[PDB]
């Protein structure tokens, strides 16, 4: 008997994971997986294996892998909406169960989430009196925060369930975040730059990616794809990012998903991370002001160096190789938007900031990220506001850092607490 | 020539630390501090060597030391205001730069947070709409995350000021932050508790402690004894700790201030962590409902146990013994509330729990941590209202979060980001 209920697959997924990580570390807890050096240490992590994540694994060389699918496997193999892109619906449901969900599982997803889109009043209100100044991911995480009033994982803690129910409601909670960002990302953009216009209602019988388009304001059937493709690429890497650990480190102390996610936003909007979204467009829109050749091109860039600053949307604390996400993005506008001088810039920039960083000598990687091809393709569409992007990724991350999110509390990790030491301390050492 | 700045002394102990930790790595940098197991890896880093943070160190035995001093040594050399208490003011000093203040410091740390303090216009709204039933973490949390408007360092970056002048505007927005932190936290209190009223202006004469127990509207002179001491103790702990790891990770991207201290909040709120503030207070208040004889509180004591729930403020993830805040707690207690009846059945809770935790088998560290101790001393004063607690921890935390995080930007730490890894890919590994 019975119809579609990601809930309870992963009832049924749950003890079997229990039992074979048990049995793994019985035999293997005591293995030793690397070292950790006094470089490593004061180098940010770099290189050490510190973390479980199961959603995704990121290889230095090949680039992101949903379970072992890459991208453009999940381009093939995730359902569309009719009509060319896979729908993050269908990725979210591949990263929490594990396999490629069929077009119904995903349909399922899509109601679901649509089901659950509901803005509190005191949320409404906050976000309607925000100053516009305020930055937009700032509205965003504030806003995610405040949701957390709201938390049904928060209120089961209070009553005292027991651990081992907790993956229960920390999938509720996931669930009805992820459905309502959308609304809360439209109601910020509407705000700011659509005064005195609302979002609009949630139709049920769409995708989530087009209802946030609707709520958006666009109408281009081609933004529409474009959106899909942005909200799947962008779910997850890994757990070794800013926003993705930072939601792994507050979601261990049992900080309900709400407060969890809201502190990945803040790590999110770093430069150094996800607001290279929008660093790169700036980067861009000073470059034009300031059709030039390589050489202005290459002067340019120095310049920036020079300076002591960085060149947003190139380097990765792993990859090592151009990111594939970048390569997806390239196809991407070859095929819709190729003749777009915004487009051609930055496929001219590729063929020399990878060089000029090679000369330099200092990045360890000198290819392009995904924060370097974003942008260009929504200031196609007529999304040029710059400072608003940044809010997108943090869109799509909610699928990935939420679907680990509740395999964590699912499997008991723990409280995240390494040691720390000083250096005066490790001098002694 | 002239007068006291913590920013000069910086400027003159920076390029030294530099130099310092440059000839160590050039030296030690390829030495093996440690090795990583699957075990940490699946639990929580728990025993990994992972971060390096100046400020304070946890030994697992005696407990933290803020240089290498002792809580008891800072007890008898930091300078109280008059009168027996440590002024939190002089603990930030000591953190920021290794030394000991002299009184002729420590009253500038006053009055420069007293000058500072100041609430823009967008932020007292929003605290004033906020719902009764949010959450005062949360409110905190969004009211730091809304004042990033201002960071003088999310500005500068803006401009494209170079690397190394980070440290600079990071300091600046530290000291803003650390002296608004009170206006904020008194106005929430207000709000919840004391509708109508309101928190006054800050009187440049006192220290910070006493003008935030003005704003809270407490006139007992020994409870501004009992604050001074509480954001002393609460200060800082080490790296690792869920919220000074979350600021420290969050800075690295470059996220200003204020948002790396609201992720740091949305990790204080954890159950698991300053939250237990909360928990400890409600669970003595429902062991109250239902003096008692040390086998009704031992049976008590097993009823939680068995509910898959924890026995909140006893247990660590570092300490292995009774931590020495809780002993600092303990001696304040015995000297002005001795008779008070909570304080008997925290007093008689020491005297069971760890013998149940140890019955148990579970908790590595079967006694208690600061928590365990902080709200008794907090409800005999008047202040009742429990799930206000975390607030008061999330202000002295920001003493030892800020104070390093000047110093990572002051060292150039990179991005924090380590690598993950799938069950599959370990079991592959
Ligand atoms: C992404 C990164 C933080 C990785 O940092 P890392 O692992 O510490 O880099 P690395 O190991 O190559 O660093 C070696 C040196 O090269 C420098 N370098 C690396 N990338 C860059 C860059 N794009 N521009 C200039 N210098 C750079 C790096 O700053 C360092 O200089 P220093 O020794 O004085 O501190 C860095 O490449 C960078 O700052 N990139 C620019 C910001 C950016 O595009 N971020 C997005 C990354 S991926 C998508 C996202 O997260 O949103
Ligand atoms: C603080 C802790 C998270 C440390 O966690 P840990 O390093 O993973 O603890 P551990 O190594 O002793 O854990 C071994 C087992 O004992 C259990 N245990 C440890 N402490 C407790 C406790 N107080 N009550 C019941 N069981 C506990 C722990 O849950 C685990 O059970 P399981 O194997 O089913 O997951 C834990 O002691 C605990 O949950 N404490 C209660 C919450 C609390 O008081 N937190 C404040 C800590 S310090 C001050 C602060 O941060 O605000």
């Amino acid at each position: 008997a019975s119809s579609t209920n990601l809930k309870d697959v992963l009832a049924a997924l749950i003890p079997k994971e229990q039992a074979r990580i048990k049995t793994f570390r019985q035999q293997h807890g005591g293995t030793a997986l690397g070292q950790i050096t006094v470089d490593m240490s004061y180098g940010g992590m770099r290189g050490m294996k510190g973390l479980v994540y199961e959603t995704s694994v990121l290889d230095p060389d090949e680039g992101i892998r949903f379970r072992g699918f890459s991208i453009p496997e999940c381009q093939k193999l995730l359902p569309k909406g009719g009509g060319g892109e896979p729908l993050p619906e269908g990725l979210f449901w591949l990263l929490v169960t594990g396999q490629i969900p069929t077009g119904a599982q995903v349909s399922w997803l899509s109601k679901e989430w649509a089901k659950r889109a509901a803005l509190p009043s005191h949320v409404v209100t906050m976000l309607d009196n925000f100053p516009t100044n305020l930055h937009p991911m700032s509205q965003l995480s504030a806003a995610i925060t405040a949701l957390n009033s709201e938390s049904n994982f928060a209120r089961a803690y209070a009553e005292g369930i027991l651990r081992t129910k907790y993956w229960e409601m920390v999938y509720e909670s996931a669930m009805d975040l992820i459905a309502k960002l959308p609304c809360v990302a439209a109601k910020i953009y509407r705000n700011l730059y659509r005064a005195g216009s609302s979002i609009g209602a949630i139709d049920s019988k769409l995708d989530w990616s087009h209802n946030f388009t609707n709520m958006l304001g666009y109408t281009d059937a081609q933004f529409t794809e474009l959106m899909r493709l942005y909200l799947t690429i962008h779910s997850d890497h890994e757990g070794g990012n800013v926003s993705a650990h930072t939601s792994h480190l507050v979601g261990s102390a049992l900080s309900d998903p709400y407060l969890s996610f809201a502190a990945a936003m803040n790590g999110l909007a770093g430069p150094l991370h996800g607001l290279a979204n929008q660093e790169v467009l700036g980067w861009l829109a000073q470059l034009q002001k300031a059709a030039g050749a390589d050489a202005s091109l290459r002067d340019y860039i120095w310049n920036t160096l020079n300076s002591g600053r960085v060149v947003p949307g190139y380097g990765h604390a792993v990859l090592r190789k151009t990111d594939p996400r970048y390569t997806c993005q390239r196809e991407f506008a070859l095929k819709h938007l190729p003749g777009d001088p915004m487009f051609k810039l930055v496929a001219q920039l590729y063929k020399i900031v990878p060089n000029v960083l090679l000369e330099q000598g200092a990045a360890a990687n000198p290819w392009p990220n995904v924060d370097a091809h974003s942008g260009v393709l929504l200031q196609y569409y007529g999304m040029t506001e710059m400072n608003y992007y940044t809010v997108l990724f943090g869109v799509s991350r909610a699928l990935g850092v939420l679907a680990q999110l509740i395999w964590s509390r699912a499997l008991g990790f723990p409280l995240e607490r390494p040691k720390s030491m000083s250096t005066d301390g490790l001098i002694a050492l």
